């Protein structure tokens, strides 16, 4: 039997895109916002507490560092679709 | 300008804006899964497969980050309370 059509337009495709896009970016923004916190306790207390409070961020980052391509990833692939199916 | 001294009340407010930034990425995770849903049905079952799976893997990623955001917001808010019960 034919091939069961395709229901999604290009642009909508595009807009999600665009969530995800959009979404990785205030991810990025959100750890930069956090970052400066934690910043701005150095110096304040003791430099082993600090060092614990830099520990758990990093971990935080690192865990960023993995949703953020991964969601770069799914918008690009949304992209690729959207431009196939319109050319 | 002079740097800003500890105090419970500096670290009460960061451990907020920990609490919130883990409130804005459950809510950020569950768009993007609601904008994944959306495509369901849309075109072929081997595509939506393959977006669900990319997404699962920024959800999981996702599902480490926000209790480390938690887990911050909570030691700054054991110290506040250390430092009100003896800055």
């Amino acid at each position: 039997n034919a091939m069961a059509e395709i229901k999604i337009t290009p642009e909508e495709l595009e807009r999600i895109a665009g969530n995800f896009k959009n979404a990785a970016g205030e991810a990025q923004s959100q750890i930069n916002r956090l970052e400066g916190d934690i910043n701005s306790l150095e110096g304040q207390w003791a430099g082993a507490t600090q060092a614990k409070f830099r520990a758990e961020f990093i971990q935080s980052k690192q865990a960023m560092q993995q949703y953020i391509p991964i969601l770069e990833g799914i918008s690009t692939d949304l992209k690729r679709i959207a431009d196939k199916f319109r050319n």
